């Protein structure tokens, strides 16, 4: 996060630290939302050539947690297009964590909420990607929802869709490498509007909008593939 | 690396931090060696598909560094096998850094050095990859040359080559996820020997030998690159 | 308010800006929190020779507001004591503002919570007071709370009693001059468990506790004035 | 100010905006002016209880300046009455300030100004009090400087004194609560001949007169205490 500010252990409960191994042998780091138990939700092109992934959370500080766990599976969206970032999400399942004052989950979607586009709110969003300053410290910011057509305008056509939801980072203020797969929060309603997807080309510090999956978008591929009706 | 010992601070002054950014957005961590003032030798495993590099020098702590420079240009070798790791190497161009107590240049072999297959001796290897330890410092191990017939019988066939020179991990002391690009040096002699390339498929802690690009049999690809003479 | 983040409009629709005329012609600036659609609950210090008052709420830019309305009362406590500090609490009546998105009450203790002590319980303290910035807009930090205990002995005998409840600043993010009076809130319960009261006389980035007038030992004091029952 | 104009930079350049901090905490504004190159004087009722002040030079917009500097000595009048504002100036020592196109110092009277009464003559007061406008942006106004007798006329008996200089507002251009301390200048000779004392007891919109502290009145002070001749 550029320009974001520090949280503490326990400000947000549901941020999920991701250490994965490719199977090219490189080592990523992206940040996910706990969604239940056993499921972590995060981007697809963070894990979809993933071996296995080390779960964090629990802990403001990086790569550490109050429960650290290893992923059973990994569950990446099948029509996911890495050219485009369509369908980029992905669910990890691990061992049953109980939920304690610094592991919550967040709240998905539901009923009338899955026909609310969120534009103009201001929505949080987490991580530990990079930003001005060196710190392991979870970072985190807020970031105006703004409607598709003005967000379709400042990318090439096709990449801007329904599925896609922007936040405004006008104010400098924005999510960076890193920082994908992260959750991006009302915190009023304790509800997971979208997860970081996208980073203009033109980098973190253009001021240009930045891509989001649509959470309500996927809120029936979440519910088959995991099975829990939310 | 596992089982290793912990760094500080000038004791290896030749070992680059690569915090990596690639084209699908993802951020990389892999380790390289200052070659000379303007040119860090890595993996082309690290980089062939990055679009920009922030490179750490002079510091054991993991981001931070005494000079921290951004690349310039990334040469990642046009022969590299994905799949073999075949032609695992790749230079990164960087702005002329001055080199001081904490940043030194490595030894490139030159002459009869080229022809050494230095076999039987420890080679000393350093990075910042896992260690089953949360730890932000840099650590480093010894490892023994074998000769490549000994490590050809661990691995698949056909991946151990003339231009591979391995490192004996029976010990329990290895290099591991996160290590890749970093240097194999012989103490000593201050000389780089080889780059971090590949584990087994075994995993770190299965005391199967470690792959690195023989670096004398790259010696004419990196100067024909950087157009220095060694 | 001393390392701060920025605020949004409707982040904390609870906090009040108020400008205040002394009886000495002066004009000085104090936060306060909105209890009440007729009521702001701030400090004594900054009212207690105040001539008239003017309120803004609604608004995360300084002297702007949603409302802006004009003090009718000030309720200032009877047995404040200057020299210590001591019951520095005051009420400030104004005309029934009703409440919106940006304008929203702040809960004050009752049942159980009046016995709580709040100990190492991260709050959220916000203020148009002195930063290390040049910004019209609404700051907020998070402290600790601490114990009264260990926070008596920062300062000389007598002045952390019962009635005070104090923030640690030892990580330098502190509320300065012109955040008096303000809300110290549990985000989380959306509940006020302090105003602020003062800092050390060592200044704002000694590291030192921020003392807070403690609102449940005030309670009985606010529903008398008020006539509410909370 | 009321009813008056907007300045801007460069046009008022011994204006000084000072951000004081109280004994009691509170943080206050008042104007200024820069007399020297390591002085400001003021009005004796902003800072007599002050601790330490913010000294912005150089610019029109509140709270900036070309030249930001921390008072390094303040001396109020020690027989400043309270009641009456008699005796109402002060200094303020700065670190040495270089002049420049924004930061010039205002004349003091010497000689025969010395015995000049001012009557009659169009006087140019600036600063950043209220305004009836939410600007942040230094005002100004010309108010007609009126004889001793006609202004006590005006005011309960004892507080117009030899050593009070007013300024008529019947055109319902005002100073008023914030601009204390501010320059009463004669703009075509560049003399300081006031410095904002008090408004009426009606307020600000009433036409009656506003009181100075008649400067001739105090260059015997002035000299004393800076250790400088005019």
């Amino acid at each position: 996060i550029i320009n974001g500010y520090e949280a503490y252990t326990g400000l947000f409960p549901y941020q999920a630290g991701l250490d994965i191994t490719l199977q090219d042998q490189r080592r990523v780091w992206c940040g996910g939302s706990l969604i239940d138990n056993k499921w972590i939700l995060t981007a697809a092109h963070c894990v979809h050539d993933a071996v296995s992934v080390v779960v964090y959370l629990g802990s403001a500080v990086q790569y550490e947690g109050e429960a650290v766990v290893n992923s059973e599976r990994i569950i990446s969206h099948s029509m996911f297009n890495p050219d485009t970032y369509l369908n980029d999400v992905a669910l990890i399942k691990i061992p049953h964590v109980e939920y304690t004052d610094n592991i919550q989950p967040i709240r998905l979607p539901s009923g009338e909420e899955l026909n609310n586009k969120f534009e103009n709110i201001w929505a949080t969003v987490s991580g530990w990607g990079q930003s001005n300053t060196d710190t392991v410290i979870l970072q985190y910011t807020y970031n105006l929802v703004i409607d598709n057509d003005r967000c379709a305008q400042e990318y090439p056509p096709g990449i801007i869709v329904e599925s896609t939801i922007c936040g405004d980072t006008s104010d400098g203020k924005s999510p960076c490498f890193g920082d994908s797969g992260g959750p991006f929060v009302l915190s009023d309603k304790n509800l997971l509007i979208g997860v970081v997807s996208f980073v203009s080309g033109a980098g973190c510090e253009s001021g240009k909008p930045v891509g989001f999956s649509r959470v309500t978008s996927y809120m029936d591929w979440i519910q088959q593939n995991t099975g829990i009706k939310f």
